[PDB]
């Protein structure tokens, strides 16, 4: 196994794969690592599986289609593992935790939106269609990008919304287009 996280890049109390060599701390893999089940199979292993399993799974997808799935176990599971994806990318930590609005010509969102948020959203099952996952991480990006106007910083929001966005066409499988 790798000796540092998957997601953060770090040392420390890690557990590891039984079926792959990546390694993760407990709060860092979605959904935080299980307390028993040896063997133990992370998210990516799950992921695989599903794939393996239904090879069909792979083509193409309209994306209407893919938001009004409802949120049985292997949508709830891509949802966690796209989730994940974007805290891999590290510019994620300026949306991770609850923000604050006091910028001289800027008003606050109406509906904040931050990536811990949801996570426990996913935990506590709030979502029941895919579209209700995906509307609350593109809002994350649209807040920032009205917030910060001309300010260069807006540029953090494209970033991680592009991270999001080819994620979500890999793992739901959405048709490639021009
Ligand atoms: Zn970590
Ligand atoms: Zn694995
Ligand atoms: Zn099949």
């Amino acid at each position: 196994n790798s000796n540092i996280c998957e997601v953060c890049n770090k040392w420390g109390r890690l557990f590891c794969c039984d079926t792959c060599p990546r390694s993760f701390h407990e709060h860092c893999h979605i959904p935080s690592v299980e307390a028993n089940k040896n063997p133990w199979s992370c998210i990516f292993c799950r992921i695989k599986t599903i794939q393996e399993r239904c090879p069909e799974s792979q083509s193409g997808h309209q994306e209407s289609e893919v938001l009004m799935r409802q949120m049985l176990p292997e949508e709830q599971l891509k949802c966690e593992f796209l989730l994940l994806k974007v805290y891999c990318d590290s510019k994620s930590c300026f949306f991770a935790s609850e923000p604050y609005y006091n910028r001289e010509g800027s008003q606050g969102p109406q509906k904040p939106m931050w990536l811990n948020k949801v996570k426990t959203s996913l935990n506590e099952q709030m979502y029941t269609r895919v579209e209700g996952f995906v509307q609350d991480m593109r809002l994350i990006f649209h807040n920032h990008k009205e917030f910060y106007r001309e300010d260069k910083f807006t540029r953090l929001g494209i970033q991680v919304q592009d991270i999001f966005e080819k994620n979500f066409r890999n793992i739901f499988a959405i048709q490639e287009t021009s």
